[PDB]
């Protein structure tokens, strides 16, 4: 395991804005996570932090600024399985990130970081990661 | 067998509202269409009219505002063959859609008409729709 995926957003995001994230769960995997970040250093602020946890039938999100973590939210169950592949969509709209997964929007994250201060997008944990698309 | 799909959207679509279409182009298909109108009459207005035509290989962009159409804008050649399946997403930003074929970046139509006034998609024509979904 032991790295995580990086891919630059040049261009920043906007409303309009979509990641395409294709993978599949290791059939022994605990967790993963996909995270917008503000910068290219360790500690940069996430404006998104999208946390599914399989070994607690979970999935987290939170925000991280000046390098506290915000308040969790959560959705309804986890819509991943260990062993199984899995697409991902997060949308940036003007009032937040609309995760989708499957064919269903799962939870619409309310912006508490301002849009275009994301430069980049990390992806890490037990995740088999196929492809990262911004679009 | 086939038939004209609606997606009736009440509420309207703001940036950040991805429409994934996911379908068979049949073996002797001449041309089909997905339709973002304004309303549920009859030759309602659009604010997109994207329309693969296989018997010419062409893609055209269109719009029809206040019952004439716009000025065409054409792709670059044809991303999509008789006999094959295919994946569009159309992307509606602050400043107009971006259509994405199989992977690829394929075109960006500018808004003609406000976004505010879509209310219905529609895909017709020579198509065999596997989903239509609007996150």
């Amino acid at each position: 395991s032991n790295v995580p995926h990086k891919s630059s957003l040049p261009e920043g995001i906007r409303p309009g804005t979509v990641l395409r994230i294709r993978g599949l769960v290791p059939p022994n995997a605990s967790r993963f996570h996909v995270n917008l970040l503000c910068g290219e250093e360790q500690g940069s602020d996430a404006a998104l932090h999208f946390n599914p946890r399989l070994d607690t039938s979970e999935v987290v999100f939170n925000s991280k600024e000046q390098g506290s973590w915000g308040r969790e939210e959560r959705g309804p169950g986890v819509p991943f399985q260990r062993g199984q592949p899995f697409e991902v969509l997060i949308i940036a709209s003007d009032d937040g990130f609309k995760a989708v997964v499957g064919d269903a929007q799962y939870h619409h994250f309310r912006h508490r970081l301002p849009l275009a201060r994301v430069r980049l997008v990390e992806v890490g944990g037990d995740v088999q990661l196929d492809s990262v698309r911004i679009f």
